[PDB]
């Protein structure tokens, strides 16, 4: 285990780019990291947005996250070629990121008290 609840990261999830995150516990596992099926270790997240989710996410794909500007640092571990950034994805994106940059200024316990989500289960 290297992240625990509250720590900023970014996750790099599916089709997505690499997004701003807090690591947060699993509301039914009630656990923040597990070894996956396959015997790897995966941590749980909260994807900061204006449409909120959660995913486990391999730690190969998890980064600490210092600041927005270290997106450019994460697409150099990949002429420059660099991907299209789609219009309702940067929207989405950008919203993350200021809230992932109020974040940055907390305390890991005023992290988790205000962005920890609330799950209610379908009736
Ligand atoms: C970056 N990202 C990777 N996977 C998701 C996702 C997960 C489950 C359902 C839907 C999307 C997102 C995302 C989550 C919220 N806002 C923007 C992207």
């Amino acid at each position: 285990v290297k992240f625990q609840v509250g720590d900023l990261v970014w996750s790099k999830v599916g089709t997505y780019p690499w997004w701003p995150c807090m690591v947060s516990s699993d509301p039914q596992l009630e656990v923040h990291t597990k070894i996956n099926t396959r015997g790897a270790r995966e941590y749980h997240v909260q994807f900061f947005s204006n449409q909120p989710e959660r995913a486990w996410v391999h730690e190969k794909r998890v980064r600490e996250y210092k600041g927005h500007k270290q997106y450019e640092e994460l697409l150099a571990e990949a002429q420059k070629i660099r991907k299209p950034r789609p219009q309702r994805e940067r929207a989405q994106w950008d919203i993350g990121i200021a809230h992932a940059e109020k974040a940055l200024k907390m305390t890991r316990e005023e992290r988790i008290e205000q962005y920890t989500f609330i799950y209610i289960d379908k009736q």
